[PDB]
This record gives C-alpha cells, sequence and structure tokens, in this order.
C-alpha cells in the first residue's frame, strides 16, 4: 500500500511574485494569490506530513512576465532549486530564447532532472546538450524507486525557435521504448511528465503501456472533484481516469496554471508497482497559506533590476482589460479590440491606398489581463505581461478566400481554449457552430478603404485586403499556412510591445469594450 | 398674357462666398459652386432678357458658417441689398439671436420688405417692432401689381429663440384673410412666400384660396423637371402643381438650399391674374457662371474679420467627414459618430469613481450637423471648418434617463421618417434597430446599451425600467425637435462645455481621425 504524493505544478509562465486572481499582478496584497514563495509554505506543510513527496513542473515557466524578460530564465533556475523540484519537463517556452538561452540558463544551473523523451538532438549539438536534459530519470522515493519520462509538444518549433537541429518526434511512439527500458530495469512506478495537453496526456495514458499516472500542462487545463475553490470551471474530475487499452485505470492530471493552484494526488500502490487507489485535488494557493519569509526576502533581491520599468506610466484605462484566455479564446475580449486598434491608429497616423482597416490577432498571444482598481494606471511592467514574445505588427496583402480560410481556421476545433481563435479590428465576423468545421462563417463584412466614407462591406472572395497581423500569425503560426501560403505581400511593421504603448501615451485615457465584432448564431 | 419671371433662393445659410458642391468650404476654386458673386451675375443676365422679374428669399439667410458668427446679420443685409432682393420671408433662423438680433442687423438695414402674416407681436415688442416686417407688400411690377404675403414655421419657438412676445399663428388661418384683404384691393397676382417647408407648402397652395404661386423653403427641397445638373435627386417636377379645393391649379417651387440653384419660373397670367402657363427650373450656379467683379471685391473686403480664424489646423481627416443632411437625417452617418464619440471623450477623460459619474451613451438629432468636411485638402480640419459643422453655439449636456424615456426618444427618432426631419438620431456608444413597417410608436425592434455598471463594456438589451446617462445637446435636452419626453421625464441635467470647444479639443487629441459607418443604426 506504498504511498506517493505527486505534487505538481504546469505553465508558471514567470509568475514568480504573489498575483492577483486572473493571474494579473498583486496590487491588494492581502488578497492576493500564488507566487514562489507561498508556493514553498504549502510544499513545506505537505513535506512534513507526508513520507514520500514528489514535486514535479511540466514545463512552461519560461516567457510571460518582467521576471523573464530580464532574468532570461536565471529566475526560474534560482527559485525551482530553492522549492527543490524534484523533476521538470521540458516546455514549448524552454526554447522561446533559443536553444543558447535554454542550456546556459537553465539546464546548466537546474540542480534538478530536466526531461523529455521526443527531444531528439542531431549534429554537433548532441554532445554539447549530453545529459543536460534527459528522457527519463529514475528516482529514490524512500525504501522505494519511481522513474518518470518526459515528453515536450510536437508543435514547439511552429510556437518556438527550438532551432534546425532538435526533431520532435510523435511523443506516444518516442514514449512507449524508453518506458520498456526503465520496465526492463525493474521500475514498475512510472509517471509520464509532459507538456502537449490534456487531449495528449489522456492518449499517452491510453495508449503507452506501462504508464500508472500522466501529470500534463501546455493546455492550462483545471480539473477539480466537488466545489471549486475560485473563478476556474473544471474540465472534468481531478484526477481524470483514462481506461487504458491494457486494462488499467490511468489518473491524468493538471494545475490550471500561473503557480495559482498546487497539484495534488494521493496514489496507492501495491508491490507490483500499481495504482490501486489514485485521490486528491488542486490546493488553491492563496492568502490562507503565508509565503515563506526567506523566499520572499530572495524575491524581494531579485525585484531591485524589475523596479526600472514599472516606474512611469503609459497611461490609465477606466474598464478592465480583459486579456483573459477564457475570454480571448472562445469570444470578443477588449484587450483584443483594444490591441487591433492601436495597430491600425499606428499605421493609419501615417498614411485608398497605404489605408489599412483590417486587423486580425490570435487570441492566444494575449497572454494578460490588466486591472483598472489600481488608479487606472498602465506601467510597462504591465504591457509585458499581456505581450511578453518580442514580436511585431506586420502588414499583409490577402485574396477574400484567405481571408475567408483564416477565419474558417479561427473556429475550426472551437470549445479546446486553442489560441487560434482570432480578435479582430475593423472586421464584422458572424460564426455558426452547428456547422460543420469549414463552413462556419455565415457573415464576413470588412471596411473598406477604397471608398471615401468608411463602411461596413460583405467580403469579396476575388478582392485584395490590407490586414494588420502578428509576425507570429504572418508566418503561419496557428496553423495559418494559407496566410504564410496564400499571402499576396508581407512588409514588417514595429515592435507589439511599442506599438500599444506608442497609443496609450497617446489615448492618455482608454475604455476598449464588447461591440460585437466577433458574434454567434 | 402677362409674363412673371420669379428668381428665388431658400435656405443660403450664411454661404455667401462660392462653395463644394456639398456647401462646405471652397478648395478647388475653378470647380466651386453658389455664392453672392454668382448669384449676381446670373440674376442681372436674367434681369435683362426678361421685363418682369422678382428676386425672393424665403427665409433662413442667417446661421451657418463664420460669416453670421462674426457679422451676425449684417452681412446679409449688406449682400441682399447689393443683389436688390425685392421680398423676403421670415425663417426660423433669423431668430437664432433673439428679436434685438434680428431688429438691428437686419429689419432696420434691409432696404427691402421683410414678411410674415401669422407672426403677431405683443406688449412691449408690437412697440418696438412697428412696420419693420409687415404680413404682405403690394409691389408693383411693370405695369401690373404683385401682393405677395409672407409667413413662418409655427415651430420657430421649438427651433430658435424668438422670444415670449412673439405668436405664432398657424399657417392657413391666419393667411387667408390677408390674401382675402388683398382681392378686396384688387390685387390679381397674389404670391405667398415663407418658411414652412413643403408640405406645408403643398397645403398653403391646397387650401389658402386666391393663392396663384407658393414660394418656400425651411424643408431644403430641391424640385426638377428632367435630367439634374448635380448630385440632389429630385422629391418632384418643378414647379410642382397642387391641385387646390376651389379648383385651381397652384404651382410649388423650392431652390434646396445654401445658394447652390437660383430658382427660375416664368408664369403666364390673363387680365385677371390668373396662372396659365408655369414652366421652368432651378439654374445651378457652377463654375461656367462667372462671379461679379464688385460684388466679389466686396466680399474680399468683409473676408479680412475672418481670416482670423481659418489661421489654425485643429487635425486632419483621411476620411470624408460626411455631415450631409441626405445621409445625417436619413440613417447613420460617420460626422455623428465622431461628434458624439468627442462628447463621451470629453466626460470619460475627467471621470470614474465607481460604476457612477461615467457615460456610456449619446444621442445628437441629425438636423444639428449643419455641414459635411471635406479630406481632400491635405486632410487639414480649422475652427471656420468645424463652425459650418456646429454655428449654434450650444453645448453637450449631462442628462439622467429612465429606460421608457430612452424609448419614447427613440421612437420618436423615426414617427415621420423620410421627410428630411432633423430629430433623427445619431447614436454614441448604442446599437438600434428599426422597422419601419411598423406603425409609428413601434418602430424600434432593437436596442442595446453600452453598460457603465460592468468592469468590462458590452452591449446589454435596454431596461424600460433602469436609469441611464446619455450626453445630448442643450436644444435636445431642453426638449427640442418635439422630444418633450427629454424635458419633462429627465431625472437630472448638469450643463457640459460649448459644443465646438467639445469636438475640437478631441480633434486636438486624436491628430488624425478616421469615423465609420459601422452599424449603431440598422434597419430590418
Ligand atoms: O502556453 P502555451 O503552450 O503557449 C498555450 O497557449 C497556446 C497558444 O499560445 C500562442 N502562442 C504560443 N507561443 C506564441 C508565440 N511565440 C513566439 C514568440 C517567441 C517564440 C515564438 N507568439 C505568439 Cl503571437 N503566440 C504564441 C498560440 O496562439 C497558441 O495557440
Ligand atoms: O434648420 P431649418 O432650415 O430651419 C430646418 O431644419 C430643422 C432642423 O434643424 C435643426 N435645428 C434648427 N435649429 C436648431 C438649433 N437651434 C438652437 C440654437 C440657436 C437657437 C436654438 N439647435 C439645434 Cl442643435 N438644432 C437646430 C433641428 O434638428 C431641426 O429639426
Ligand atoms: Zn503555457
Ligand atoms: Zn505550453
Ligand atoms: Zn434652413
Ligand atoms: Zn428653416
Amino acid at each position: 500500500m506504498w504511498e506517493l504524493t505527486i505534487l505538481h505544478t504546469n505553465d508558471v509562465h514567470s509568475r514568480l511574485e504573489q498575483t492577483s486572481e486572473d493571474s494579473s499582478k498583486c496590487v491588494d496584497a492581502s488578497r492576493c494569490m500564488g507566487g514562489v514563495a507561498r508556493l514553498f509554505t504549502k510544499v513545506q506543510q505537505i513535506r512534513r506530513a507526508e513520507p514520500n513527496v514528489l514535486l514535479l513542473d511540466a514545463g512552461d515557466q519560461y516567457q510571460g512576465t518582467i521576471w523573464f524578460t530580464v532574468y532570461k530564465g536565471a529566475e526560474v533556475a534560482h527559485f525551482m532549486n530553492a522549492l527543490r523540484y524534484d523533476a521538470m519537463a521540458l516546455g514549448n517556452h524552454e526554447f522561446d530564447n533559443g536553444v543558447e538561452g535554454l542550456i546556459e540558463p537553465l539546464l546548466k544551473e537546474a540542480k534538478f532532472p530536466i526531461l523529455s523523451a521526443n527531444i531528439k538532438a542531431k549534429g554537433p549539438l548532441a554532445s554539447q546538450i549530453s545529459g543536460l536534459y534527459l528522457p527519463y530519470k529514475v528516482l529514490p522515493v524512500g525504501d522505494e524507486v519511481v522513474g518518470i519520462v518526459g515528453y515536450t509538444s510536437k508543435e514547439t518549433p511552429f510556437l518556438s525557435n527550438p532551432g534546425t537541429n532538435l526533431v520532435f518526434e510523435d511523443e506516444i511512439t518516442a514514449l512507449q521504448p524508453e518506458v520498456d527500458k526503465l520496465k526492463t530495469l525493474n521500475v514498475n512506478k512510472i509517471i509520464a511528465l509532459g507538456h502537449s495537453g490534456f487531449e495528449m496526456d489522456k492518449l499517452i495514458a491510453q495508449k503507452v503501456r506501462g504508464v500508472d499516472v500522466v501529470v500534463g500542462g501546455h493546455s492550462n487545463t483545471f480539473l477539480y472533484t466537488g466545489n471549486p475553490p475560485s473563478k476556474e470551471v473544471p474540465a472534468g474530475k481531478y484526477p481524470f481516469i483514462v481506461t487504458s487499452d491494457d486494462g488499467r485505470k490511468v489518473p491524468v492530471v493538471q494545475a490550471y496554471a500561473f503557480g495559482k493552484y498546487l497539484g495534488y494526488l494521493k496514489i496507492e500502490f501495491d508491490e507490483r508497482g500499481n495504482v490501486i487507489s489514485s485521490h486528491g485535488n488542486p490546493i488553491l494557493l492563496d492568502s490562507s497559506i503565508p509565503e515563506d519569509p526567506s523566499i520572499k526576502a530572495d524575491i524581494n533581491k531579485w525585484r531591485i533590476k524589475l523596479d526600472d520599468y514599472s516606474t512611469q506610466e503609459l497611461g490609465k484605462t477606466i474598464v478592465y482589460l480583459d486579456g483573459s484566455s477564457q475570454s480571448c479564446r472562445f469570444r470578443e475580449c477588449n484587450m483584443g479590440n483594444l490591441i487591433c486598434d492601436a495597430m491600425i491608429n499606428n499605421n493609419l497616423r501615417h498614411a485608398f491606398w497605404n489605408h489599412v482597416s483590417m486587423c486580425i490577432l490570435n487570441g492566444g498571444g494575449i497572454r494578460s489581463p490588466i486591472d483598472e482598481r489600481n488608479d487606472g494606471t498602465i506601467t510597462w511592467e504591465n504591457l509585458a505581461a499581456v505581450l511578453p514574445f518580442g514580436g511585431t505588427f506586420d502588414l499583409v496583402q490577402l485574396k477574400g478566400s484567405t481571408l475567408k480560410k483564416a477565419f474558417e481556421h479561427s473556429v475550426h476545433r472551437y470549445g479546446q481554449s486553442t489560441g487560434e481563435f482570432l480578435q479582430v479590428g475593423g472586421i464584422h465576423v458572424v460564426y455558426d457552430l452547428s456547422r460543420k468545421p469549414g463552413d462556419r462563417v455565415v457573415k464576413l463584412d470588412v471596411l473598406c478603404t477604397k471608398c471615401r466614407v468608411p463602411s461596413y462591406d460583405p467580403l469579396k472572395m476575388d478582392e485584395v485586403y490590407k490586414v494588420i497581423l502578428p509576425n507570429f500569425l504572418a508566418n503561419g503560426g496557428d496553423g495559418f499556412q494559407m496566410i504564410k501560403d496564400e499571402l499576396l505581400r508581407h512588409d514588417s511593421g514595429d515592435q507589439d510591445i511599442n506599438v500599444v504603448s506608442t497609443y496609450i501615451s497617446k489615448m492618455k485615457v482608454i475604455y476598449p469594450a464588447v461591440e460585437g465584432r466577433i458574434k454567434f448564431s
């Protein structure tokens, strides 16, 4: 009846300090959630009360706040070491700053194993990266041993910068042999830890034989059994039980994201290394759990470098700038409208032809909301959380067919928190999700340029339009292969942050609204 | 067979200089229309060729451009005298600057009769206005005599400032006694000249017995027989023939407005003073009719005072700011949106406490939008450009309204739709849907309003029992344009800032503007 307590975080996304419950900057400290210093308290309490504890991360500690912008990963390595994480699987964002941006800050500093069984190194890189990351690590858990096989999304080269010499294999194909190797080493307790999303995690559990528990992330999935503690509605019960093809019940877990919740799963194992019981729930990390003084004091030492960013206010918002994934990836969100307006305003300030009236933007690219409760105030730090990436707002030229195609893509796999869903500037779209995928756009009206008075006219499949979009999309990011393939021109614009930072500095006081640009039938 | 040539203008609205064909400021002089110096050339050219000519004005020479803002009527009196107008009926706008603003500049200075048979002076006013205007004037036309009875819109006190000591009678009731009086003076040739609109003009012709011809204005009606010379689509043939209740065919005329066209109607009269033939058409004052050098030279003398306004640029528009009556009074117009956005932006720049002190709604009578702005001159926008759009001198006032009062105003907005009636509201942060098939007062099928009592503003269906904070012009607040329910059922009214200054500072802020027709107002 050997009991294992699995504690896990996924998609912390540079959320080192305690946050608001929407995961934005903390204002009212007493009503603030998350943090690393608050995580350390709960982890330590659990480690006291429980004999066999593992602390894991399913990737995406990289990218999100001014913490990563400045420390570029050093903060992940330093604080994950203080919290004494047992393992961490590689996420797509760990490659955002290139392989040198992963090797030097994280791989070379992390005093704990970093894992991925489907990333295959090629060329001279292989002998450089030797043992910096591993397909698995066999860990001593008291008087027993626990093997943990890692995995990273096949999609990392289309979401990040992992370079031309890392091969991203299919997870199931790359996992099953490593599991069988651990099996022939008599490792009876196998955990799959990785960054591919809940739907992938469900199949890893179903297909990869020998896996006792699947720990995941990427899809920012919140799972809960009972009455949730906050605003997150669960996708399913915690853990999610997958009846695998070999006849076992495989528990699948995820801890939402941004370090708001600490995943907690108690596992009963037999002498043979099989699951008998699998129960728990994610602990909401809040005010009712103090921040450890030593970690908090240390967090404050690292905050001196970051202080010289929030210094200047670029404007004030009288409304809540909803940049949440739960809004921006399912329907029209005021942060989308605000950004898309700033892009058009950027272009039309210095401009029938050369005039731009259209803007598209993948909702997943909107990485944080902004609270209006702090005197309306907006700083660089506030924006750096919304737009962390470092892209540009590029000018493209598209056929009515290519624009139709992208909008049909926008809602092809709708209701999955998929970031392909587009927020729009100077476009009026109407979707009918009852209809089969690819014929879900029932109306699409676009603002005209070849007109003295701009009005919305039905989109013409044979006309040519001049859209402002992020470079990520211009480059066929988010599956928009048709943009990169069928574009008739592409001129590269200005830095995403600077574009929106110019506009807020201009408007002085902003108030974007949900006015019906995107609609549903 | 005694022939009369009637030449007429109506609703010139301070358009002294030549204009663009949308009646906005002239840029490319060679492709510019109208003005007083072009008018003088064609008038003089007709007076030579024709023996019995009359030049008339059916009111509204007052209000419109920087000309009236500065000269306050003196420019009307000076230039109408130079053009040697035979008569002029009183329009509603002649009262915009009060009765002292009519007596001192126009009535005393005008070397020609000014008329209105339904305005009745009373008390201390009566005395200070004796013979300054008259119900009619009998005019010698060659070897014959022509009587002209004037008339002014019953709703001048709800459209202008004529004061409390002037009584606006029902036109037909006040007109007949004068026509029947003139008849007993053996005045066989009677013209009705007034400012009440085409639909009133049609009834004056129908009901007022003895009227031979009705000359009008107010409704900026363009009438034409054949292929029009410009962008104005005609309401009907010129002249419009009204088969009167006494058995006669009464020609009804109107010359559009802003001095763009000169009305021209040739009339054949018998020994008895009746119409036999009534034919003509409005002459478009275009590039092809030269400006008279003496009038143009004199116009230039008066332009020195006006020059120190257009001096500073307040911003640039990349789009055509359509402030036309043909757009702003029938459907959503980008000038309405621009203004309504500037009003909300004015308030919300100095606001926020919680869900109160906030405003997300704006209503604005389309008739209050008095001019468009052309983007063709380097995008550029001056004070003079704005002064034409917003000439009145009102303010953008803050009101508090029930869902029912707001519903009522929106049902009013389209009660008599398709008449170029200015009551039709342009909106800021409101999404309205009309179905004109439905009987009047139940034509609003959808009305969604932007919320304040929400952290994220979204459009929610209007609630008949909730209370909303709208920014609207003072004219509308004080229940102008028939919006009696606003004045009567308002739950609070705090007065804002000067209409021009509100929109100027927003243009000075935005630097480069581009308003659009984005579906705030819709139709089913
Ligand atoms: O935390 P995740 O694993 O990302 C979960 O969210 C998935 C969505 O995120 C969106 N997304 C992800 N990465 C990007 C990126 N990155 C580029 C800049 C730095 C590297 C490449 N640039 C942009 Cl505009 N968007 C990115 C994309 O819309 C995905 O659907
Ligand atoms: O203008 P006319 O040729 O006479 C015929 O058109 C009638 C429409 O015009 C609009 N309208 C007329 N007067 C006003 C005014 N005046 C106030 C300021 C000066 C005195 C009262 N203030 C305002 Cl916002 N609007 C005015 C109004 O929308 C009428 O329905
Ligand atoms: Zn993530
Ligand atoms: Zn991820
Ligand atoms: Zn007029
Ligand atoms: Zn009038």
